[PDB]
């Protein structure tokens, strides 16, 4: 079998760890004995079936240090089961909120955090792969501070506001070609890197939480900036201007992004 | 048969009247012997044919004064065929084109043309119905000075620059909503009436000619008006300025801009 | 040909007179059956939708009634589906209850309000001789035309249009016109929609209030499953009070018969005011 | 469907009937493949296609949960009829029963808080899946060798235990907002639990038997709760409160309660 | 398919082979329902799916084309085998045999211009309709009474005159854009109508019948005219020399071409 | 398992090499058969597509030489279709004779570029051998790997990437590479690749320029059909130029055999220089 099959039996529920529309995510053990996550898909119409091997039949391919593991999948009846490594400490961020000053994280810390999340972003540019909604919602935190990018779910239901009808989509995350012209490529998904490296050093505010989702658009659009964080480095929010650059060729490369945040995050 | 079918014999092509990417237009004449114009689509995947029945079940019962006439369909072989009244004059931005400074028409008769569509667009309104790209290119002209809405057709193809990839979307008709929140109502089918009542005043340029497709927007999104035309009054600019409200719900009845219009259109 | 058929060359519509997530309806003209008309048209269309409405024109093709909406014929030939019906002019006696009330001419008379109630519940008789059972009787289903003729106007799309008069369970069930055994065990019977009757008559008397509208759904539920009942509109008289009562009845079986409610209010509806 | 667990039907042999419904029989059987080893066996003869896909559902499901208080699902075989479920066999069968044999020798407080407990731990990991039982009651529950107790999902209880019901739902192990409001959340399993919890220390009383099914309905919703037993100490009873409150939401976690339970099965108060 | 004409085979009666190619037979044949008149009737034997297909196609187009200049079509039947086209019956055949025939009584200035004229308003049909013929010489139009000339698109001309071709285009009816370019429009049918009209004026000689067909697309390419021929007016062979433009573009329109041959047809010059 | 199938799971994308409308091409790593491969992923997939796809497994499982890009094998279970080959780290010959001319190191030795139209030469003598006919022989076409060794890597997706070396018709053909007959008659043979052959010749001295790309595709067309050859590059030696008129000859039949062509390169490729 060309993708690789986990048997029903081999997986133990033990509890949910997370919701949605189409799917739940459970921690699981797996025999042959280990922890895992399992995305239960139980909306399984042959459209969602059909898309399910498509997305599973990609993720046995990708493979990466700061890319979410995937173990494999069981189209064997139902709930459609995707399997993946358990991170422990969840989306980053509902993790950035727990360990901010509602101690705090070290300087080191959290570009540690914005480093192994830029990896991620790397190795997916490399791919021409574009993943169109990254936030820290969709970042995984496990043991001994490892994050890796948990690519969707169904973060759209969980994390219900940061989006917006038409089609639900991440506006306060999107240049403004991706809103104005629907354009989504690699230089759209930095500046998505620089609202992210803001989460981060925001210890996880919605972007123009102030705002609303039609007069955030206007912001955005009129090429308003985000502020500079208290917690954060005019060095680092120098990164954040580089990704939202209005145009998106002037923009920085996330290689680039990904070295100037490793090498502060050796030597602050 | 519920639909209205002609027979393919009952049709004689005379000649090609419009071409696309998936149709032609011809002039024909129809026995029980008068003259018609037949969209023929001669690309034809069942995805396109389920479509074109879907639309010709649509048309069947649509029936307005300002409405181009559907004198029905034929799905037996190849090309699928849809016949309408032929309108001598053709499309409304080519007829605008021709009959201005490059005699002109008078004022009445730009008012009758402006009313004329008006009328059509009620007809629309009070079903609920959203036409989603109104244009002179997209209204036609019979003897009589008559116009009518002549649908869609393949104006894509024909009238390349005046929409934009993504899709293909009409910018410079559209309000900011339907542009940024990708909304289209009653509400945005005004706003591109008010843009139509430019074009019949400019006897028919492109709105911001002056500008590109994406500088286009950012001038109708940051709020800025299209000029007063030189054969406009601003009792008509008025018209425009209330089609044009940033706020759909502010912007004026298409009832309400018909009955200025057939007012002014009698009395100038 | 068993059902009656409409082509669709034989429609022109007008504009739309309401809409819902399953239908839209609308104004049409119907040339030859040139007279007006309203159309039930469904662009949801499944298989499923599609057998229940074939289904439904099967079963109103065989109803006719003085206060039934008339069913002139369907259309299956494409998209959207069509269901060809009688054009009552004035729309859904909720609307038109609340049009015509304290909120000249001025208020419904109470011969007015009586005679509205009458034209209900002889449609409702018809309903119960054939053990047919509403299930969803109210305001917002009956129809009113030209000079005040009334007719049971079915579903439709009710539960989108009035939105908080039902309550969800996936089912969205008309809560607060449902007796006790209809909310608690969902038995719904001639003797639930007698109930529903009553609660018409009440919504009739009030110029088409929501009953228990200062309640949530929930509280609304308790007052009903505990006893509680509705109190006498201003504008109700004692003798048609009495009327709702019999219709309100705990047991379902002690409640009276709309072939007897529909006798008093038809009688009332004649005698001279006070 | 390698992947759900398969069992051979030549590795059953039938023993004998153990019980009767409208969907199912189930019988003790040996299975071959610990060369032998007692199960009861689900068969299902009923075998519609519509019933063939919900019993193959069912099993997918079951193939996945394992509990120290869950009855153990062996596997599942759908090779032709009757359709087959294989579960370990608990000898002393549903705790209802149980609890009326073992009463008025009668069991030590002890052990009444051992068997609540260790209902309390299956409701634990139901809820923890965020999964909705909707029909826990001492009938729905098993009991082995050693006083172990777990919870037994599927089988025919309307069918056996008829009374309990009302048509059918079982409106004694029910709160105000799953009857009125048809609502069913771990907030009215834990009222449910509660009721078990009485089952237990009445040595399986049917909840309101003095009254009818209609008029239980009216004490239910009009806010009176069932009496303290003889049996049940008043720590024990405040833990029924707890899991009667009318709000759902002032209605303590299964998590708590199981806690508590734990604790005084292994460290009782005196009574 | 009431839609397009079906004619009924039992109302056929086939009289002689007019003509014979790899996927058609010609017979002329006589049609009942005007009792009775003469056609003529394309079999087509062959008969795949895929070639069904194109028959029912070519048949749904043909329906719906009408000029004075189009060979007339009666209509079709796919009701089993062979497949049959009909057509108006044209008495004198394709106009290069005809013109073979009646050159050196030889025919009238006067007429050769009728024929150019009434070859040119059929195409001047195709053009307005944005229809490339592709393959447009005197041995692919008809002759009836009274000199009528039409345009006899579909047959088997590749077979019958086999040289015209190379392997298989008309290489000497075709223009450089063509041959170089594979590019067929309403220009390079211009081209085409060119060298017909040279056909016309030579009583039918095959263009550059002098040269091999490698060596004639060599001459065709490097700008080679062909000659004016000597029954051919000076006014006529500006005529020629319009289509001839190398630029598709410096091209005469065929309506333009149709008018003046029109003209000259009725109010000939002096040669 | 008659073709080798390669699992999917064995694959780990590294990164994207290239890029068209049909196919992209990434860098991975394949586990079994751990080393590097390029994989061809067609995201297109109809079933014409993917027959077409499969055909081409089916005959490239069976083709093996020093100068044929080596197939390792195919997945079709599921999409994207997958095709693995070996890796060539240095891609395209023409994006690396541009790199790698005029335009230290420095530019190519002549004994380099000997050596570079040896081996391209080697590998078309296999094909003509099977009578096999390329139709699209060019320098794009070419991979090139550590050390200089150079192979065929077949099609992929050339009309999109080097998109104005290729005219329209709806067939897109490489006519600046292509002989008179190809043109005119569209006879593709082991002679007109010869002819292909010579033009790649001419990319190879010339650093990998388009022939004629001074003229349009119309004009380039029009200079070929005429007869017109193409320039001695500056780089050209005349033994070299010799065997591209060699392959350049008018007629089919008197042009030279890639066999022979093959024989002269690799003589003069070890002959020492001036
Ligand atoms: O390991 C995964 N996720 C996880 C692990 C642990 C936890 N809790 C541990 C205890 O304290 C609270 C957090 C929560 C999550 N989730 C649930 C799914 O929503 C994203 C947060 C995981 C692994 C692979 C895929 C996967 O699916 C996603 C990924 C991102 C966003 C949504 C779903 C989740
Ligand atoms: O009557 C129709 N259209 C027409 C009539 C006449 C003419 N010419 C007459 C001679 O001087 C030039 C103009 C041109 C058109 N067209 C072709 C299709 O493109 C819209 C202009 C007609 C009728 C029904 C449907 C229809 O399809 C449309 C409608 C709008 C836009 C495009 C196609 C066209
Ligand atoms: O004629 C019908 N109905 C009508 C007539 C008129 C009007 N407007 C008149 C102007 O002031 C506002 C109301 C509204 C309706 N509707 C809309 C759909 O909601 C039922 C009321 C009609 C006739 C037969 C069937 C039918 O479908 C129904 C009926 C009731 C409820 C839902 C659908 C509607
Ligand atoms: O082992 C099982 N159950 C059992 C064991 C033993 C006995 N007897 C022991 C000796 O004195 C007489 C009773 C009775 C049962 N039943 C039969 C079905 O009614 C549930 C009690 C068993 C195991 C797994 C699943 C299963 O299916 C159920 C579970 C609950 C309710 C109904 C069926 C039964
Ligand atoms: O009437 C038709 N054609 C005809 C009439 C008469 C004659 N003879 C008349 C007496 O001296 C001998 C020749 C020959 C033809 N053919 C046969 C097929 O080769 C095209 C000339 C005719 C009518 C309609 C369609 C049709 O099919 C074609 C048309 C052009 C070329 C080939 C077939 C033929
Ligand atoms: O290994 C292969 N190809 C490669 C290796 C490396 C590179 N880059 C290295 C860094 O500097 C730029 C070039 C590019 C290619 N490509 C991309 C696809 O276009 C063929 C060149 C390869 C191996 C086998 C088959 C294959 O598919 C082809 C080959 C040629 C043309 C089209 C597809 C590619
Ligand atoms: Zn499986
Ligand atoms: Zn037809
Ligand atoms: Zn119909
Ligand atoms: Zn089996
Ligand atoms: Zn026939
Ligand atoms: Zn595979």
């Amino acid at each position: 079998a060309c993708v690789h099959h986990i048997k029903r039996r081999d997986i133990v529920l033990k509890w949910e760890l997370g919701e949605g529309a189409f799917g739940k995510v459970f921690l699981a053990e797996c025999h042959n004995k280990m922890l895992v996550a399992v995305k239960a898909l139980k909306e399984a119409s042959e459209s969602a079936r059909q898309d399910f091997q498509r997305e599973a039949e990609l993720l046995t391919m990708l493979q990466h240090q700061h890319i979410v593991r995937f173990f494999g999948v069981c189209t064997e009846g139902r709930p459609l089961l995707m399997v993946f490594e358990y991170m422990r400490h969840g989306d980053l961020n509902r993790f950035l909120r727990s360990h901010g000053p509602d101690g705090p994280l070290g300087l080191g810390q959290l570009l540690a955090v914005a480093s192994q999340v830029a990896a991620g972003m790397v190795y997916l540019a490399g791919l021409h792969f574009v993943h169109r909604d990254l936030a820290t919602r969709n970042c995984l935190v496990g043991q001994g501070l490892v994050v890796k990018i948990g690519d969707f779910g169904m973060s759209r239901d969980i994390y219900s506001t940061d989006y917006y009808r038409v089609t639900m989509l991440p506006i306060r995350w999107m240049p403004p070609e991706s809103i104005l012209y629907r354009k989504f490529t690699t230089e759209s998904d930095v500046w998505s890197f620089g609202v992210v490296l803001w989460e981060i050093f925001t210890y996880g505010k919605q972007p123009w939480y102030q705002l609303s989702n039609t007069e955030a658009i206007d912001c955005i659009t009129q090429g308003r900036e985000l502020e500079r964080p208290r917690a954060c480095p005019p060095e680092v929010y120098a990164i954040m201007r580089g990704c939202w650059q209005r145009e998106p060729q002037q923009r920085h490369s996330i290689k680039d992004v990904h070295a100037r945040l490793q090498a502060l995050a050796q030597a602050p």
